[PDB]
């Protein structure tokens, strides 16, 4: 589909670069690591560039040996269920079918994954193994970053041993540099000043299909209601009008949205830095050759950049703090910031507890290290991009073809840093009033789907907000019964804390149950009694019937929600069911369930 760029090898020859770092990223982490590695090259006398594999034809890897002392690095994150990130899907398909000989190619791979997921770092492992099979030579061990511990630390550790290994192999030997230049614009046509749009200038005001990540559709918020009964937390239900957008979706899909940071937080960053956020400007790449002309849409004001384009709420990465150290006039403070990039020792410890664990955002660090007064433009060049957030569409297109429903809990907690942290997208979404309140969005097709046959039994497990996609599933299955179709059993295993505090969609669910769309509404109230009652407890309670639906009914199992503990607990209970009724040994029940996943009968929509 995408028109590829001309050979990245030729571009390297023209720009005197010998190292190219590709990033397979869904949410920007692999992208940032790749930019860092690429920039590191310069410190070791080499010259590098980072690149998006989706924009090039990786077959040109076979020409890479034409450049002396050349090397290619892949920072690859895994996504979905042991799948490539969207921007790496093309590269992935090529690796599987090509037969190209990579003799002479030198490579290294750093994988980004999460040990709590079924297939840990599947993509990274695949690319690393495949390049070798194709004939290339590994110049450094595969990196296995784990987002469940601390991914940043894994990268640091890996990066520390990578460069020395690269220098050693090519016999090469080992000062703050800016990637962009500030150009302040005096009196310009507002008609050419970005105000928050993501792609084509003025694309938010002048909407034109097709709509997607690059060209989001600004959907009107037709409804935004509180879902939970109690006041402990704030759970919400929003309905986005996608009429006339020509966007198509199915239950199980995700809808992404581009939020705006908290304006007040943006005002304080400017204030504490003594900068005018209303200045119109551009940050242009000092490398007039790169396709990346700006770190974000330019020209624009800092206010706009800090509001729609930059992430100012997550814990700054170590390289960011490292580059800011130069701006801290107080020695001890400059020392602390500088040591955040350590692979061990008290500097690493301080980074892990004072920045990560305490969840200190950029503003917090500015306040707690008062001698740190970085210029606003450099900071903007260092902050990562503000990512879209995904939400499991909570409606069926068979019933609501022109509306996309969202079920989310607002994020707001007391951090160890002493302040209250707000979730960017949920705080933004929560404040949208139906009145128009517009939400930039797009739909990403998923593989979470109802069975094709209406008669196939369905087993849905989704505690808390994990119920989201199932509301769509249920509406659709109820729709099929109404349409005169023959629908098999539909069981919902939901869980909340108290039926009078956070029982989401209580009225809607009662209805579906009553009318027969829901064969069974099994709800685990985790806090109404002294002991915990979870969804897996209900599954174990119904083990005999569930086995029957699975073994003889060809039922489809779906799990949605917390991927950290809930998914595994639920999965283990399924192991116990299969093990007991097969019967078989645990190890065989585990195989059994894993095959259900390959056969498309055990799907997951788990979050982290
Ligand atoms: C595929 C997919 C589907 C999803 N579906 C939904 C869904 O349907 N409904 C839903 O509600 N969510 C779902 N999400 C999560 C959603 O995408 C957002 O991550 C979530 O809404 C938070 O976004 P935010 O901008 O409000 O918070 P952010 O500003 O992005 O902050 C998120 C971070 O805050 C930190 N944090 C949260 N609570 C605490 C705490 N109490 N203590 C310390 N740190 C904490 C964590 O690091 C968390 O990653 C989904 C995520 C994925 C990936
Ligand atoms: N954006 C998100 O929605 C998002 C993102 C990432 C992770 N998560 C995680 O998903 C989980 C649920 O969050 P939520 O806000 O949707 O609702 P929640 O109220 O935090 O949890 C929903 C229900 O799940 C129960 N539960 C807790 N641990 C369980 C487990 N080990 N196995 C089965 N059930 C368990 C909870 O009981 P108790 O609370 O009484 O133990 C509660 O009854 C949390 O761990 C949350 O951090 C959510
Ligand atoms: C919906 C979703 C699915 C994921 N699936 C996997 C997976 O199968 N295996 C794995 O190792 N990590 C998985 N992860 C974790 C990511 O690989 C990890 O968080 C990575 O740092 C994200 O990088 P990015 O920001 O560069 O895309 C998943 C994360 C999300 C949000």
């Amino acid at each position: 589909p995408p028109v590829k760029e001309s050979s990245f090898v030729e571009k390297m020859k023209k720009t005197g670069r010998n190292i190219i770092v590709f990033y397979g990223s869904q949410t920007g982490t692999a992208e940032e690591f790749a930019n860092r590695l690429s920039k590191d090259a310069h410190r070791y006398g080499m010259r590098g560039m980072s690149a998006d594999p989706e924009e090039y034809d990786l077959a040109d890897l076979s020409s890479l040996p034409e450049i002396d002392k050349s090397l290619v690095v892949f920072c690859m994150a895994t996504y979905g269920e042991g799948d490539p990130t969207d921007n790496a899907q093309d590269f992935y398909d090529w690796l599987q079918e090509t037969d190209v000989d990579l003799t002479g190619v030198k490579f290294a791979v750093f994988g980004l994954g999460n040990k709590t997921y079924e297939h840990f770092n599947a993509m990274g492992k695949y690319v690393d193994q495949r390049l070798e099979q194709l004939g290339a030579q590994r110049i450094f061990e595969l990196g296995l970053g784990d987002d469940d511990g601390n991914l940043e630390e894994d990268f640091i550790t890996w990066r520390e041993q990578f460069w020395p290994a690269v220098c050693e192999f090519f016999g090469v030997e080992a000062s703050s540099i800016r990637q962009y230049e500030l150009v302040v614009h005096e009196d310009m046509d507002v008609a050419k000043v970005y105000t928050g749009e993501m792609g084509r200038l003025k694309s938010y005001e002048n909407q034109k299909p097709p709509f997607d990540a690059k060209n989001p559709f600004l959907a009107a918020v037709t409804a935004n209601r509180k879902l939970n009964q109690g006041t402990e937390r704030h759970l919400m239900h929003l309905e986005l009008d996608i009429s006339d957008s020509k966007i198509r979706y199915e239950s199980g899909d995700h809808v992404a949205v581009y939020p705006a940071n908290d304006s007040a937080l943006v005002n304080q960053i400017g204030e504490i830095l003594g900068a005018d956020l209303d200045v119109i400007m551009s940050l242009n790449n000092l490398d007039e050759e790169s396709n990346k002309k700006h770190p974000f849409p330019c020209p624009t004001t800092y206010r706009t950049a800090l509001t729609y384009y930059l992430d100012i709420t997550n814990p700054p990465r170590t390289n960011v703090l490292y580059e800011l150290a130069q701006y801290a006039s107080e020695p001890s403070e400059q020392e602390h910031l500088h040591k955040m990039a350590s692979s061990s020792g008290e500097g690493k410890e301080l980074y892990l507890s004072w920045v990560v664990e305490a969840r200190r955002h950029i503003l917090a660090i500015l306040q707690d290290y008062p001698s740190l007064r970085p210029p606003i433009d450099h900071l903007c060049e260092l902050l990562p991009r503000l990512q879209a957030r995904y939400y499991s569409i909570a409606s069926s297109s068979k019933v609501h073809p022109n509306s996309v429903h969202i079920c989310a809990v607002a994020v707001e907690y007391e951090a160890k840093s002493g302040r209250v942290n707000k979730g960017v997208a949920t705080s933004w979404l929560r404040a949208k009033e139906p009145a128009r309140a517009l939400v930039p969005m797009f739909v990403r097709k998923s593989q979470f789907r109802l069975p094709f046959k209406s008669t196939t039994p369905v087993i849905m497990v989704g505690p808390g907000t994990g119920i989201a996609p199932f509301m769509g599933f249920i509406q659709e299955r109820a729709w099929l019964r109404e349409q005169g179709k023959e629908v098999g059993e539909t069981l919902l295993y939901y869980g909340c804390r108290r039926s009078d505090e956070d029982y989401l969609y209580r009225e809607e669910l009662a209805r579906f149950h009553k009318d027969g769309a829901l064969t069974q509404l099994n709800v685990a109230f985790s806090r109404e009694q002294a002991h915990k009652v979870y969804v897996q407890h209900l599954l174990k309670r119904d083990r005999e019937h569930l086995w029957k639906l699975i073994h003889e009914g060809g039922a489809h199992i779906y799990v949605c929600g917390d991927a950290r503990n809930m998914a595994k607990d639920v999965q283990n209970t399924f192991y116990d069911i299969v093990a007991e009724f097969g019967p078989m040994e645990h190890t065989q029940a585990v195989d059994y369930v894993k095959k259900l996943m390959t056969k498309g009968r055990y799907s997951l929509d788990v979050w982290s």
